[PDB]
């Protein structure tokens, strides 16, 4: 969950850090030329019947994504939401279309290989 | 302070939006014992007294610095090494290094990269 404000220590040798801020650039994110590697946390909501590789089962459910390779619009649209991502990072995301039709769901960015 | 988790990001003419609801970061995320970095020293340390450092000292900040991994001559060096070695890339944190004296000594630092 949430990283700043916590606190590490090394009691041993009397070594203490506690994170006061975080601030991420384009240079923590996938590129448009990345590979990354990535898991669904749970069913998407309002994907209807979307054509998805990698929405939808048992959960998390894991992947691993080349960036341009996708092929349907909502694959289209989770490579540019994968890359304003950290690895890391856990975010609830959404596509909205031109009907106003919400698709919800829930990433995690795992690492850029 | 600086926070990251809660944010929230959209691109409105897209219809895309995302809210971070987690942060978990890994030994993959950090430096290792053998890496490069650059960071910054955000003001003069506390209770420093007289003890050495390359990278600590009323001079002007940010400090900005090199450092690579195993290269440091000085205990407090040695210890900001260590400490620097579990951030990641972005991360700004109050530090301590507290001796048997029972004295703490103070810094802030954030980790800029891993080069």
């Amino acid at each position: 969950d949430w990283y700043v404000g916590t606190e590490w220590e090394d009691k041993n040798r009397g070594l203490a850090k506690k994170v006061i801020g975080l601030q991420f650039t384009e240079m923590d994110k996938p590129t448009i030329i990345s590979t990354v590697e990535f898991s669904v946390n749970k069913k998407a909501t309002n994907l209807g019947g979307r054509p998805s590789k990698y929405l939808v089962a048992t959960y998390p459910q894991k992947h691993s994504l080349e960036m341009g390779t996708s092929l349907t619009a909502v694959d289209c649209y989770l490579e540019l939401l994968l890359q304003q991502f950290v690895p890391g990072e856990t975010a609830a995301c959404s596509i909205t279309t031109k009907t106003g039709e919400r698709i919800e769901f829930e990433l995690k960015l795992e690492k850029i290989v």
